[PDB]
């Protein structure tokens, strides 16, 4: 097993008024986008110390009550509004990854949006305060921290592609980002159940199989065990983690909308029996958000590709990816 090029790339430009070393940060982001898809960003600007105590103490202190309480509907019938939002529990002898996601803070019951019940808009649900002193705090301040350094990004990506540097950020907004946070724990267990560990076509042992991502980008901090593979022509190859950075790549709305110009990586999990943290940002755009694609390839820029809206991609995508790999 080879190991994937995924640079390291100093993302700090972007926040500046710097508009040639913004252009430098996009080739960076372009010759990525164009070779495995994936890239570390670099000098990000967010505490992920922060980030990785806070989400540890909850994994570690949230008790069964407290998982029937916020499941998902999958896991709990009484929630039928959680599609989403909410708790996904381990199985013990079977599941071992378990997970909190959580979506905009801004959706609440006055939102225009869960007000007119549209799929894939919900309501955050949140344990005791009392029993996690500082977690809805911490983890709503964490939303918006990623927001802003996704935004950043996007600009990057935007310019990468010979746009103004608002071309995808200006869909990306406070209001109605369909954004999510996902704060999962993959645990150490002895004996690891032989249930949680799928067998690849290519004999790899696996705990989540091959897929592209159901986003425009992926923005993500994992602890330092190294776990995630990117197909290529040549085979599944090593992403080296670097939990100091943040993994990027692009999503399948960016492949679309690019005329496939930037693929979306098909990207796997391996099996490794460690304690360890993976901690997405799912960069999602408003649910009527619609980006006119193009082709950078061709001297005209046209595509004949269909715009298409972000919501209908999204509820597809995501019930898509439960069919094909599980609900996680
Ligand atoms: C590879 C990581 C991103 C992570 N995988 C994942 O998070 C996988 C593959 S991208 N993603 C999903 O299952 C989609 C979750 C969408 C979320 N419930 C929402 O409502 O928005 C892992 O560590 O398994
Ligand atoms: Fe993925």
């Amino acid at each position: 097993v080879s190991k994937a090029n995924v640079p390291k790339i100093d993302v700090s430009p972007l926040f500046g008024d710097d508009q040639a070393a913004k252009m430098r940060v996009a080739q960076q982001i372009d010759a990525a986008s164009r070779d495995t898809g994936f890239f570390y960003a670099v000098n990000h600007g967010i505490n992920v110390q922060r980030l990785s105590q806070k989400t540890k103490e909850f994994h570690m202190s949230i008790t069964p009550e407290e998982k029937w309480d916020l499941a998902i509907r999958a896991y709990n019938k009484e929630h039928q509004d959680q599609v989403r939002a909410g708790y996904y529990l381990s199985i013990p002898g079977k599941k071992a990854v378990e997970s909190f996601c959580y979506l905009n803070p801004n959706f609440t019951p006055d939102h225009p949006r869960i007000q007119a019940k549209t799929p894939t808009h919900e309501v955050n649900v949140w344990p005791d305060e009392t029993k996690h002193p500082g977690f809805q705090d911490f983890a709503e301040q964490y939303y918006w921290d990623v927001f802003g350094l996704s935004s950043a990004l996007l600009k990057g990506y935007a310019l990468a592609l010979g746009k103004e540097e608002n071309f995808f950020a200006r869909h990306f907004k406070p209001d109605d980002t369909l954004a999510s946070v996902v704060l999962i724990r993959y645990p150490y267990l002895d004996p690891y159940p032989e249930a949680a560990i799928k067998t690849a076509a290519d004999g790899t042992k696996l705990s989540f199989e091959w897929h592209e991502d159901v986003s425009l980008i992926t923005v993500l901090y994992q602890s330092n065990v190294q776990n995630l593979q990117v197909e290529t022509a040549a085979g599944y190859q090593d992403i080296e983690a670097d939990d100091t950075g943040y993994l990027i790549n692009c999503g399948s709305y960016m492949a679309h909308l690019t005329n496939n110009y930037y693929k979306a990586p098909i990207n796997r999990v391996k099996w490794v029996n460690a304690e360890r943290q993976s901690l997405p940002f799912f960069v999602n755009l408003g649910y009527d958000s619609v980006i006119d694609p193009f082709d950078p390839r061709e001297p005209n820029g046209k595509s004949d590709r269909e715009p298409l809206s972000y919501g209908d991609y999204l509820q597809n995508g995501l019930v898509s990816l439960i069919n094909k790999n599980g609900q996680t």
